[PDB]
């Protein structure tokens, strides 16, 4: 009965991860609601064989179980996001997006009047509580799968009613504590890719929403190579590609440029446009409060699969510059940079811009 | 007609990074052929499921594809010496074997048998090759993926016929390629856990092999707590586990002692008997000509999904001791000490037992 005073509400999703933070809870002695939220609708339904899981799980572990609908927030606050970033030539990260506005927000909000004292979710991340009571953001200790990338955005206030308990696990004892707990998503795959494409063709389903443009597709030299099948397609940085046989060596994504409708492609992994010596980045977010204006050095990731490296931040409101201790491949417009202090995750913001000797790299 | 006078014999899972593999592999105008290995026989048959993708995949890019049983090989040399593991009170690491033995041995003699140049896998890892013709192998980029830790056995005889494609890819990227190519595995979720076990419940595979024996838990002041299913079920540092259920805190494996069939639980994720400041390695493997004796100071990894740590390494032919800069959980008999000189992979070897304060940790 220590525990059982605190109500922790669980995002259930559907997922293994998920079914085994609400049982890892339970069995915590925690006052345990499971909660699935619907965000998408995407009909031939999808949610229906989640939810399925989710009740599954939740009588199986004998908690509660109920389910909300944020399509409209999700609509307005990841998905808008999602689509202008495109329009604007970026790459989105709506995971990002999501964690801020909906799991976060939308979610906590809606916890708390179901008289909540926490949220948990089954994000690989940790918080630790300081002396001071000031919480900090740690890094999972599964390193592959540690999602404080996607967690950049949280703020103190938000994390001060967040729990993570699988924050101290690795990824194959979660499905381990699944199998011996009998819970029936113990062998259920996790869904790729973006939560609302899922398992449909990219092209397709972004084509329905955006005007395709294809344009023209030249190298660095301004040699035409045929056409590209628009813009938002294509990365920087990314090997091939819809249009990209263009030698036996393969080509790579090195530029954009929206206001021609260019693709920029060269051979070569580290092909000289590919390589940058800093960025500038927008809605930068800390942890904890941060002066208006202030240098950093520290680590920071400028894509989720990639290790942290040396930088220094100059941080001053509106915007913020980062100088990389070496050169970095493929730093891509709307992607998220985010900052670290060894397994501190400081926080972090949005790629506006590349710079190599003090001009804007062509990415668009 | 560059390349298409070197042939490439790729190992075909059936998976999506295979699949990829083979299709990039083709792309760039290699004499490209796929080869399925049948290393277990698990019937009411996995197999043939995989063998039907491999077909698809190799039709669909247009390469020849062949079929070999090396069941008796894998058996003999990865499920024996993963039996006799557990036999012995260690964790077994039956992919570092199967990669050294099979994949990288059997699979390798068997392709430069078809007139194979180099074996290629859709293993996450770099090979580069010196000015002076040395080859080196890397961290794959793709920094959760990367399967350096696996492959930490192989020498340099075997990586001169190597080549990883890709290597220079992110997970996300390769499942893009596979859906642009139209690859039928395209959506296909990899299989997890151990190749052998499939989606069969452990307890249940592992006991038709190994008498499970029933003994104690006990708490390290030598409280008994109950009767754990028998010790190999169990690692050094799980939370939970069968027959944890032991406050509501939850528990940790924190010793073994094979010889009373005793296994140690307490509370607590960093519980003093789970830190260690050294340990000693056998099988200890380098990716080139090392000296008889040398000292070595670098990082390295104890477990798969860790960063790595710094480490200082005193090696002597038969014996090698891994000093840490910093306490290390949950040290494990029979895992792979894998040592890294930043993006290199150096080679490793299997821990033999971990040390604090000049006495062997009672991990067993
Ligand atoms: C798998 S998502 C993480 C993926 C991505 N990196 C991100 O941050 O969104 C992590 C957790 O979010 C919660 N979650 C995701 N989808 C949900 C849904 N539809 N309903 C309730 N919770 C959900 C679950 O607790 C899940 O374990
Ligand atoms: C997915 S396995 C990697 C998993 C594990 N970390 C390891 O090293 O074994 C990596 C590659 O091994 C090769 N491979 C695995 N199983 C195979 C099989 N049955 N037949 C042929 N190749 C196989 C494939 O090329 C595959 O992409
Ligand atoms: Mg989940
Ligand atoms: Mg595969």
């Amino acid at each position: 009965s220590d525990n059982s005073k605190t109500r922790v509400v669980v995002g259930m999703s559907g997922g293994v991860d998920s079914s085994v933070t609400a049982l890892l809870l339970k069995e915590q002695g925690y006052d345990v609601i499971g909660i699935f939220m619907k965000n998408w609708d995407d009909t031939d339904c999808t949610a229906t064989e989640d939810y399925k899981d989710v009740v599954a799980v939740a009588d199986q572990i004998g908690i509660p179980y109920y389910s909300v609908n944020f399509e409209k927030e999700y609509w307005d606050r990841v998905f808008e996001y999602f689509l202008a970033e495109y329009r604007a030539g970026r790459t989105p990260n709506p995971d990002v997006m999501c964690n801020k506005e909906i799991k976060f927000k939308a979610f906590l909000d809606y916890a708390i009047t179901l008289g909540a004292d926490y949220v948990a979710t089954g994000h690989y991340a940790r918080v630790a509580r300081d002396e001071d009571g000031t919480v900090h953001m740690l890094r999972g200790v599964d390193n592959g799968k540690d999602q404080t990338y996607f967690l950049s955005q949280l703020s103190q206030e938000q994390l001060q009613k967040t729990m993570f308990p699988l924050g101290h696990l690795e990824k194959p004892e979660v499905r381990r504590l699944a199998e011996e707990a009998g819970l029936s998503t113990a062998k259920k795959k996790d869904s790729t890719g973006i939560c609302f494409i899922g398992e449909k063709n990219f092209k397709n389903f972004l084509s329905n929403y955006l005007p395709a443009q294809p344009g023209r597709m030249m190298t660095v030299d301004g040699r035409d190579m045929g056409e590209h099948a628009g813009l938002m397609y294509y990365t920087i940085g990314q090997r091939g590609g819809l249009g990209i046989g263009g030698d036996n060596a393969p080509w790579f994504v090195v530029g954009k440029d929206l206001s021609k409708n260019i693709l920029y492609v060269g051979q070569g992994f580290y092909h000289d446009s590919l390589m940058s010596t800093s960025l500038e980045a927008s809605q930068v977010h800390f942890t904890r409060e941060m002066p208006e204006e202030f240098t950093l050095e520290c680590t920071a990731k400028f894509r989720y699969r990639q290790p942290d490296s040396k930088v220094t931040v100059h941080v001053k409101g509106e915007k913020t510059e980062v100088i990389f201790a070496e050169p970095q491949r493929a730093i891509t417009p709307g992607q998220a940079v985010v900052f670290y202090d060894g397994e501190e995750c400081l926080g972090g913001g949005l790629i506006d811009n590349a710079y190599r000797d003090g001009q804007v790299c062509q990415y668009i």
